[PDB]
Order: C-alpha cells, then sequence, then structure tokens
C-alpha cells in the first residue's frame, strides 16, 4: 500500500489506578466492585481488584488511532480474547503488530496484544483497520 | 426463587457520550484521533463531524453484561467487534445484549451485542463470550 508494512509494530505502557478504573466504570456502566473495591475483592479469588477488560483493551484504540497506522485511521473491527486477570496498580504492556495488507483496499489488520507486568498474555485479538 | 439464564433472554441501556465523554475516554485509552476532536478536521472526512470512539462504545457492553445480563460476578472472556456506521458526539445509542447459548460443560455463556444509532441503524455488532457468576 503506503510507507505501512508487514512488521511494523507500535507499543505503549500503561498503569491504570483506582481514579482511572473508576472514570472507565462511569464511562461503561460497568461497576463491577471487583474493579473498584479492595474490601470486596479480597472475598474472591483474585484477592484484589482487576482492571476493566475493556479499559485494557482501550489502549489499542490509541496505539490505532495515534501511532499505526495512527491519526486518519478508522476502526473496521476488532476481535478480543481475555486472558489473564491485570490487577489495578500494575503495569501493561500494550502492542500492535501489522500482519497483513489488503491488495485492493486501503485495509490492516494488525495483531492486538496486552502484556502483564510478569510478561505474560492478558488479552490478544486481532484489529482490522481503514488506512488514513 | 434465583432466576436461571435463559436463551433468548436481553437487556438494553442508553446513553449519550458528549464531548466530556469522549475526552475522558481519549485520556484513558491515549487514542486522540482528531476524527473524535476536531471538527475543522472532522469536516474534511466523509464523517464532517466528530464521532465518538467505537471502542467506547463497544465498551457499553462491559456494563450491560456485568450489571444485568449475565449480571454481578461475570467475568469477560471474549468480545468480537465489527465497526458498520458512525456515532456523532452528543448523540444517543442503544446498547444491547441477548443470551444467544449457554454451554453446558462449562458455565459460559455467549451474547449478541449491537449498538444502535439514535437514528435506529446498526453502529456496533459482535458477539460476547462471559464466564457465568
Amino acid at each position: 500500500a503506503q510507507s505501512l508494512e508487514v512488521g511494523q509494530k507500535a507499543r505503549l505502557s500503561k498503569r491504570f489506578g483506582a481514579a482511572e478504573v473508576a472514570a472507565f466504570a462511569a464511562l461503561s456502566e460497568d461497576f463491577n466492585p471487583l474493579h473498584l473495591d479492595p474490601a470486596f475483592a479480597a472475598t474472591t479469588a483474585f484477592e484484589r481488584p482487576i482492571v476493566h477488560g475493556m479499559l485494557l483493551a482501550s489502549l489499542f484504540s490509541g496505539l490505532l488511532g495515534q501511532q499505526l497506522p495512527g491519526k486518519g485511521s478508522i476502526y473496521l473491527g476488532q476481535s478480543l480474547s481475555f486472558k489473564l486477570p491485570v490487577f489495578v496498580g500494575d503495569e501493561v504492556t500494550a502492542e500492535v503488530e501489522v500482519t497483513a495488507l489488503r491488495e485492493d483496499k486501503p485495509i490492516a489488520t494488525l495483531t492486538t496484544r496486552i502484556f502483564t507486568q510478569g510478561g505474560a498474555l492478558a488479552v490478544t485479538g486481532e484489529a482490522v483497520v481503514k488506512l488514513p
């Protein structure tokens, strides 16, 4: 297509804290105490509050919209598999990698992954986007 | 008595994502794509005006799944999303989920998840897979 090609990657790291998780709860209408209440979380197998899977996934929008392909890009599709919990207060690493470019349309497919602080795969999937 | 989850059960909610909400999502997601904020830039696109992040629209499914159906205690296992139409900042949308399958080997449910525009057109569609409460 253009300067975009298979193999190009972009990443970012972010540590979602309690205030941010609460802000996302308000936007998403997902007020699960498991994400917001330390006392409640302690009564579950998670033991501590975990970040909304969709808050973790939002980072893919940051990568696609601000890095690769960047400004002007438009989401067409996104698949998401939630594998591991991410505890509030812990940092994660988000990464997108171009895996394919459609030959007859300005469309790209990228693998989207979220890694825990320990380097484990917490979220995985693929994004399909229209190029800028 | 306790109400069992059943195929065909549904839930919905409506919400308006205005400038403040879109700005908050941009900050959380790190997605400051001008398509979602700048009217001058947006005017040069086929959308003509600022649109709400598709991933912000999709986040409403988390609210329905965790608060109503299946509800409290539900754990997200997967979510597929296809973005079909834009939602303009300030406009209302309706999020709808419906149970389509309940596995019997494990307490897992599959639900169709859709976002409709204020005009009644499909903006986002897909399926969620969740572990039961």
